[PDB]
């Protein structure tokens, strides 16, 4: 059904973009930016090393969960 | 910078959701229901008036719009 | 839960923005202009009747269904 | 127009959205929660530490990119 492969279609972009090392790299680069609002040396270097360590699984579980767009799109009763 | 291809893409599908001459039945056959809402036998005969005639203008408006990326893609964060 | 909160919270909002009667012209006002895109002097004047007679009422249904975010999030089964 | 006036309620009441003092602690009871993803005394701890002190340097800058949808509609094409 179009409203389904549509809603399917969009989902695998999504999963394209957060997939591209090049987004991966610049929602970490300015998370890493975004520690330095802070001026404390030693909060902004601990903010870095939550941002560059949970980032990466943060985005493996997006990723997962736009894996099999068929799901997805199912509990959103746009499918079957 | 590339998620202007899914600016592009998402305009470009939700453009062929107006255009697909089958989702013009769909959404004409809703709000042809919404008219039978009142038991008036005059209001739900010139509601129903109203929306076959109207609707398929409606539509075409808005196909004119989705149509060029560059008028709507343009000066925002997808594509600058 | 936040899933659940969040959209409890912007039905609940929105539905008293769509409550707040400044909203209920805003939307009319382009429905009324519409009737004029068909020079139809039979059609235009049954436009605003269909428009000025159904559109309260709609919004008022909608109105009542955003008076009880429970029943719209689990909608979107967000809340299970 | 509605084009305008929908992107200068939606920023409004999404601005409203973060302002909620409930919606402020909601984000942050999440983002405490998103640091036991990883099972670490130590690090989820400085994740924690990390989370209550930048939110609310996050909501300044969406609020800040909030206190005037004109001219941020304007510049999205929205308004004018």
């Amino acid at each position: 059904s179009l409203p389904c492969d549509i809603c399917k279609t969009v989902v695998t972009e999504a999963g394209n973009l957060l997939k591209d090392n090049a987004t991966q790299e610049e929602i970490l680069h300015y998370l890493e930016k975004t520690c330095e609002w802070i001026h404390d040396s030693s909060l902004s270097a601990s903010c870095k090393e939550v941002v560059d360590s949970y980032l990466p699984v943060i985005l493996d579980m997006i990723k997962g969960e736009m894996s099999n767009p068929g799901e997805v799109c199912s509990a959103l009763n746009l499918c079957q």
